[PDB]
């Protein structure tokens, strides 16, 4: 029972006290909440960008859609796994439950990363590279970091170590992707106002950050050791945060960064 994934190993063995499962739970909440808000804001907004740019919106929209549904989901997941025991004051794993599963979110990833990694196509432009081998590549690493990811989430109780193979793994398509962004950022700079240079240098390190936050939260547990300070609710409250900081970054606050360089882009903002 304790085997699918960490949460459910300290839920069914210290079990998690009141402060880590309601804090989880308001961390979970809060991040569909911020998804469905999101989505109405990219909703209300396309018109404030010109035709071409409007696939960005649109991509941003569905990403919200996406992630609204499966944060939701796994959100209700988080809550009704988990029972109060009276004797010892803690949660445990629900026998009676489904228990927690990481499915909701690994599937959120492999939908949104694609669209994320296209919607700037549409905004910025590119030089000398093509559109066609970009958007290949974007898709394929994505798709493979996502699912080697994935692969490696299976072993993380029964075998730490694969865990980490696979994770590494995964963070070779991860590096990949960075390079590539790295050069549509560039391109993307050349030719646009300085103005438009200055909100692409802002997307690049919040690309760069949000993102690096998602194996961050993956290694969160084992971060302090083989019993270190992490390896327990207090880890499993950390990687749930870390999540949803990610979440609200690389879909929301990227989305709107990319629409207020749309706006900066527009006809009339030229000679």
């Amino acid at each position: 029972l304790g085997n699918a994934n960490f949460e459910n190993f300290i839920g069914a063995t210290e079990g998690f006290s009141e402060i880590a499962y309601q804090f989880t739970s308001h961390i979970l909440t809060l991040g569909y909440a911020v998804m469905l808000a999101g989505l109405l804001y990219f909703i209300l907004t396309i018109k404030n960008v010109d035709k071409k740019f409007q696939m960005s919106n649109i991509l941003s929209a569905v990403v919200m859609v996406s992630a609204f549904l499966l944060l939701y989901a796994q959100a209700q997941n988080w809550t009704s796994s988990f029972t109060f025991n009276e004797e010892v004051g803690r949660y445990f794993l629900d026998p009676s439950g489904d228990l927690f599963n990481n499915g909701y979110r690994y599937l959120n990833w492999l939908i949104d990363v694609p669209m994320l990694l296209f919607q700037i196509l549409f905004v910025v432009s590119l030089t000398t590279s093509k559109f066609s081998s970009v958007r290949n590549q974007f898709w394929f690493s994505g798709a493979m970091m996502i699912i080697t990811g994935y692969i490696g989430q299976f072993y993380e109780v029964s075998n730490l170590t694969a865990f980490l193979v696979w994770g590494a793994i995964s963070s070779a398509f991860f590096f990949h992707i960075l390079w590539v962004m790295k050069k549509v950022i560039n391109e993307g700079k050349e030719g646009i106002s300085p103005a438009g240079q200055k909100i692409l240098s802002n997307i690049w390190i919040l690309f760069l950050i949000s993102w690096t936050l998602y194996p961050g939260a993956y290694l969160m547990p084992y971060l302090t050791g083989v019993d270190g300070f992490l390896y327990s609710e207090d880890g499993v409250m950390a990687r749930q945060l870390v999540y949803t900081i990610a979440d609200v970054s690389s879909k929301v606050i990227y989305g709107v960064l990319l629409g207020n360089l749309a706006i900066t882009l527009s006809k009339n903002k030229e000679l």
